[PDB]
């Protein structure tokens, strides 16, 4: 629909971005407010860093892909400076969360709790046919009452015939990413299964980084020998196991979000 009859647009003067919250090569996000009174998360884009085509192609897809476990499309500004306008997170990203006093304090039954609620949200892109791509706990935002959602589709794409194929010139964090997918750049809904079990290992450590005093050449070895992650401090071994299905040789044998999901709501609920 064309921006005068698009649901999504709304009037740039709706809008007071009060708090930058980050700032990189492709523009700023920042805390603001929509019609006095509605906090809003504001993303802008910085003119001649990137086409505004490829930066409303994020927009695009959100719009195809609302539920209550992914950060929700908010509005539109489609003139110069383009901004996406999405859901408010109060905790920010997990990553972050999981290492301030708050998030330092949160015991297993809730960390297992915010994995499921993870899932959940990972199950409902999988039954749309779509695929995330950068799942890792940098995308997931915490909300005031600590659930979660998964943000952050830049990356996203809808799936045709079970698998995407990127560039050979492109480039994905290798700690994250499935071999199949740095490889051969095919991505499959078992490659974010397999970034999902990494992203386990970052709720149980509060955040740290993956592979503990690997660079990316020896973490691409050791998988080639068949080792996977060396088990995390004080994470509990039915959660490891959890991981190491996650982490799969063939695509195929590595579970649906939808197993994952439950699974994780049995391991919260008997803790
Ligand atoms: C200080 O970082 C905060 C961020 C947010 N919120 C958000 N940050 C988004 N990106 C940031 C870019 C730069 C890197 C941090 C973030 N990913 C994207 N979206 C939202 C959102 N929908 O709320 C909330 C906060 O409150 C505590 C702190």
């Amino acid at each position: 629909k064309p921006w005068w009859e698009d649901e999504w647009e709304v009037p740039r003067e709706t809008l007071k971005l009060v708090e930058r919250l980050g700032a990189g090569q492709f523009g700023e996000v920042w805390m603001g407010y929509y019609n006095g009174h509605t906090k809003v998360a504001v993303k802008s884009l910085k003119q001649g860093s990137m086409s505004p085509d490829a930066f409303l192609a994020e927009a695009n897809l959100m719009k195809q892909l609302q539920h209550q476990r992914l950060v929700r499309l908010y509005a539109v500004v489609t003139q110069e400076p383009i901004y996406i306008i999405t859901e408010y997170m109060e905790n920010g990203s997990l990553v972050d969360f999981l290492k301030t006093p708050s998030g330092i304090k949160l015991t297993i039954n809730k960390l297992l709790d915010m994995a499921a609620q993870i899932a959940e949200g990972m199950a409902f892109i999988e039954e749309r046919n779509y695929i995330h791509r950068d799942l890792r706990a940098a995308n997931i935002l915490v909300s005031d009452t600590l659930s979660c959602k998964i943000a952050d589709f830049g990356l996203a794409r809808l799936i045709e015939d079970n698998e995407y194929t990127a560039r050979e010139g492109a480039k994905f964090p290798i700690k994250w990413t499935a071999p199949e997918a740095i490889n051969y750049g095919t991505f499959t809904i078992k490659s974010d299964v397999w970034s999902f079990g990494i992203l386990l290992t970052e709720i149980v450590t509060h955040g740290r980084i993956p592979y503990p005093g690997m660079t990316n050449p020896e973490v691409i070895q050791n998988l080639e020998r068949g080792y996977r992650m060396v088990r995390p401090d004080n994470c509990p071994e039915e959660l490891y196991q959890l991981m190491r299905l996650c982490w799969k040789e063939r695509p195929e044998d590595r579970p649906t979000f939808d197993y994952l999901r439950s699974v994780l709501e049995d391991f919260f609920t008997a803790t």
